């Protein structure tokens, strides 16, 4: 469940948060395929409850009412069309599987749902599944409120309601099977794997029971005997009762310590310095690389009060964000997931964004299409970080150096560091408040390389900075602390 199942050589996936199926299909063909992206994590494709207060927040999609592929992103025909078109150009689709719960227990009964299905939350009725009161954890939960009151008790975290959400009785074969049927339909359609939502709130064994029922991947695009890629979303920053390691037997796990620690370091908070990143990975107390799904930020924490809090770097802090994303994409640790967001009107009161609920760009509830501008950026307030040259080229960098070991590390004892990947790539960073001017061993063959951060290799020339590597592998890197992008990256395919 550990292999990403991306086409050979493609090493990253991108979270196209709240994007509609038709836009993702076009994106695979016009961009993701040609640019070497391994796949796309899509928002929950199953029907959810409509939330009118606030008006259509992004989080209403985490309140399932059925397993019908009918959402604001599109219907079943559009979903299938997207999976087919993306797979046909070598770009995989990974589904955000919301299976720990249904909608809020306080929600009203009716057909105010994304596909018009009926549900009565108060009586635990979800006829479109179908689920009834017998399929929920109400009696199993031992807290007086019926909700999670203490994370120090693994039992209530798994058996009680997460923020009032109706907790599914995952111990039951009926429920496990109902979930497996939904997931298997997705697999047969062409999906390569799943992001298991709120995994921390389910027992590792229950998840395993669901996973054991899954089909092998569709042979139209994958080799026979291929198991779906599984990455479980478990928020574990350490120092708590539930550990990410409890889920290693099911597949990969999201390493939230990654972005929290990296953001703190790049921001230079708590006395942290980039030079400390020499032993990045397990050296920093992280899970094994082969069990990790890493990222700088995700849809939750980019809003400021998730795992990592204010230390999390996002598109709002563009310069430092590109540095953090670049370091991640160059470092061999874990399987990388790049974030792709939309802008919203932030309003911090007492250190917290009260507008963090704002849903995707829309016209009266209808999600806007993703328009592409001549300069390759996006319109309609879709940030499209995955299209920024500095990120796009680092995604390619990761593909180029795939399999090469961490090597030639260098640091100035403060915030200037550098390292390579075997003899195929090298990256240099200056995060200090002064000039970087050093001749370093790159581990690369002599020649002239185009810096893929400031530009690209076009024909027999570079559009940006050029790096002349000596016969002995050394090269001078001069980066001012006032540079827009204080880092340089070169690889085998950027060589003239
Ligand atoms: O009515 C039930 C509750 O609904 C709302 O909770 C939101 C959260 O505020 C929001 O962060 C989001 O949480 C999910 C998160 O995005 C995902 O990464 C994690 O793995 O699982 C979470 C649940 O699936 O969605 C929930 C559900 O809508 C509302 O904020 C709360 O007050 C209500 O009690
Ligand atoms: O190894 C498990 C721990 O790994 C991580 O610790 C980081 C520190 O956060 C970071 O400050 C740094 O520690 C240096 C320390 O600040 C300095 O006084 C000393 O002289 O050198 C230390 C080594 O560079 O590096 C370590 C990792 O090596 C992680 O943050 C922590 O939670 C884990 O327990
Ligand atoms: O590849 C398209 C353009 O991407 C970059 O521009 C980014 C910029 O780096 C980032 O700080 C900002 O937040 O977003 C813009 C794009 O919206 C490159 O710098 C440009 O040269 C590219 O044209
Ligand atoms: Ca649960
Ligand atoms: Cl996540």
């Amino acid at each position: 469940q550990y292999a990403p199942q991306t086409q050979s050589g493609r090493t990253s996936i991108v979270h196209l948060f709240e994007w509609r199926w038709v836009d993702i299909a076009l994106e695979c063909e016009r961009y993701l395929g040609p640019k070497g992206f391994g796949g796309v994590q899509v928002s929950p494709p199953n029907e959810n409850i409509v939330v009118t207060n606030p008006s259509r927040p992004w989080w209403e999609r985490y309140q399932p009412v059925s397993y019908k592929l009918c959402t604001r992103s599109g219907n079943e025909n559009e979903f299938r069309d997207m999976v087919t078109r993306c797979n046909n150009v070598g770009v995989r689709i990974y589904v955000d599987a919301v299976i720990n719960h249904m909608c809020g227990s306080g929600a009203a009964a009716g057909t105010g749902t994304t596909c018009g299905s009926y549900c009565n939350p108060g009586n635990r009725e979800f006829p479109a599944v179908p689920y009834s009161a017998w399929d929920f954890n109400d009696g199993k939960c031992k807290t007086a409120s019926g909700g999670i009151e203490s994370y120090n008790d693994p039992y209530q975290v798994r058996d009680c309601q997460l923020v009032g959400l109706l907790d599914l009785a995952l111990e039951k074969d009926y429920v496990r099977s109902m979930i497996a049927d939904y997931l298997n339909k997705l697999i047969d359609i062409g999906v390569a794997g799943f992001r298991i939502d709120a995994s921390k709130h389910m027992w590792p064994g229950d998840i395993k029971a669901v996973l054991d029922k899954l089909h092998n991947l569709n042979t139209n695009w994958f080799p026979a005997g291929s198991r779906p890629f599984i990455f479980q979303e478990v928020i574990d920053l350490g120092g708590e009762a539930i550990k990410s390691s409890e889920y290693f037997g099911n597949g990969r796990v999201t390493e939230f310590k990654y972005g929290a620690k990296l953001g703190t370091v790049v921001r230079k908070w708590s006395g942290e310095k980039m030079s400390y990143l020499k032993n990045w990975g397990e050296g920093w107390g992280f899970m094994p690389s082969d069990r990790a799904l890493v990222f700088v930020d995700n849809h939750d924490n980019q809003r400021g009060h998730g795992a990592g809090g204010s230390s999390i770097l996002t598109f709002w802090d563009a310069r430092l964000y590109k540095i953090a994303v670049g370091f991640m994409l160059a470092h061999p640790y874990g399987f990388t997931r790049v974030m792709s967001s939309y802008r919203w009107a932030r309003n911090f009161v007492n250190g917290e964004d009260v507008n963090d609920w704002i849903g995707p760009p829309n016209n009266n509830g209808v999600i806007k299409e993703v328009t592409i501008n001549a300069d390759t950026t996006c319109g309609n307030d879709w940030v499209c970080e995955h299209r920024w040259r500095e990120i796009r080229n680092m995604v390619w960098f990761r593909n180029v150096v795939d399999g090469q070991p961490f090597a030639n590390w260098w640091d100035n004892g403060s915030n200037q560091v550098a390292f390579g990947r075997g003899n195929r790539g090298f990256i240099v960073f200056n995060n200090d408040d002064w000039q970087l001017s050093s001749t370093l061993q790159t581990g690369l063959p002599g020649g002239t390389y185009c810096d893929v951060i400031s530009g690209d290799k076009v024909g027999n020339s570079c559009t940006g900075i050029k790096v002349y590597v000596s016969s002995d592998g050394t090269a001078q890197f001069s980066i001012s602390n006032s540079a827009e992008d204080p880092f340089i990256a070169i690889h085998a395919e950027s060589k003239l």
